[PDB]
């Protein structure tokens, strides 16, 4: 399972630090944290996170958005497969 966070903001430091505490505490998560900063919009692609851990990193995604009145866009990229029954 993978996660999209994307961060939306006005000044830099904004990214950086919001970005900078979501590697702080995914260093301690086996999951790689790739991101892109296309225009005024960084696109975090946590791989490999865990349903448990996912409330976590997504809440505090909404505490960042939250002191830096910034917008926040996560889209949780579920585990699929086409059933037969």
């Amino acid at each position: 399972m993978e996660m999209d966070i994307r961060f939306r903001g006005d000044d830099l430091e904004a990214f950086e630090k919001a970005l900078k505490e979501m590697i702080r505490q995914a260093r301690k998560f086996a999951g790689t944290v790739t991101y892109t900063l296309d225009g005024n919009d960084l696109e975090i692609r946590i791989t490999g996170v865990p349903e448990q851990v996912r409330k976590e990193l997504a809440k505090e995604a909404e505490r960042l958005a939250k002191e830096f009145n910034i917008t926040v866009t996560y889209t949780i990229r579920l585990e699929h497969h086409h059933h037969h029954h």
